[PDB]
DNA sequence: ATTTCACACCTAGGTGTGAAATT
DNA sequence: AATTTCACACCTAGGTGTGAAATT
């Protein structure tokens, strides 16, 4: 196939993956960091597509953080990228960033993807053809972006990188 | 026809309009206030459309504000609404607000609309069918939203209404409510 | 007469913190 | 004790008119 989906900023994602990544989930929705950003080529530049994001279990068991390490102890709803629907040229000319998806531990509203806390999840992206002869769906999972949903950060080394890179955490970037 | 396009918050618009509305233009682009919003019905909920905004000259005069009144003394580039392209159901389920369009006097390529200062303009919206059997471009002009592009507000009565309704001007609101 | 621009002051909201609540 | 919640200080990000200054 012509389609090519690449995870942008993989170096940054692997820095979090190494220490086991954590994404805060809140009742009101919490943005991800790092932000999932995808590079796409191979779409028809003049065809219409919608990008979808959901979250798949990365394993089967509940997780627990004890003594500085992670120990064992259903697919989410889908989020539509706010640029959808759009032509393939739009999706290809710049990386598709899911900067506005919010993760939550309660089904309290729309636009927020509910996650079960202390479980490992893998982001999965779907490219949906809009108005073609037939339905085209492609799935793309990125192992580098696996994480455990938490209500509070467990590994402080993750907290440090979150502070180091998320501009919204700049006030804590003193140390 | 089936299509129906009407202006949201027309009452607010006509408050500026009967004073002679004014829109600041800057080098880096200035958002409009009030924001142009339209209610759409009659579109095919499953067909694809884009919404386009441009500005047509409301007359041939240059304009001048002297002693508390206005006096005599080419269509713009088009702004594509950020929700474009989208299904008719998306356009119809809520007003189409052009809250992010920026008006400038120095066209420097940032997606902003260059206008001529001290000229009178009328927002004009275009609904364009996206990838149908054939073209469909409608146009809708809203006489209520006519305005004069300015580098600085001339009519303080207009400035007061900006301060009263634009929440980004809230810092000046209390002193304005104590006037007259 | 007209345009420019740094500025204070806002809207709007995204961070981790840490005390507290919940279990 | 493990986990969740929440008000908070502190930021990013950027939209206002003001009025002193600059430009014509
Ligand atoms: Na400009």
């Amino acid at each position: 196939g012509e389609l090519r989906v690449g995870l942008e900023e993989s170096e940054l994602w692997l820095r979090f993956k190494e220490l086991t990544n954590e994404m805060i989930v809140t009742k009101n929705g919490r943005r991800m960091f790092p932000v999932l950003k995808v590079n796409v080529s191979g779409l028809d530049p003049n065809a219409m597509y919608s990008f979808l994001l959901d979250f798949v279990a990365a394993d089967n068991h509940r997780w627990k953080y004890v003594n500085g390490e992670w120990v064992p102890g259903a697919p989410s709803c889908v989020y539509i990228h706010p640029d959808s629907p759009n032509f393939g040229a739009h999706w290809m000319k710049a990386p598709v960033s899911f900067s506005k998806v919010k993760l939550t531990n309660k089904l309290n509203g729309g636009g927020q993807i509910m996650l079960n806390s202390l479980h490992k999840y893998e982001p999965r992206i779907h490219i949906v053809r809009v108005g073609g002869p037939q339905r085209m769906i492609t799935s793309h999972c990125f192992p580098e972006t696996q994480f455990i949903a938490v209500t509070a950060y467990q590994n402080e080394e993750i907290t440090a990188l979150k502070i180091k890179y998320n501009p919204f955490a700049k006030a804590f970037l003193d140390a």
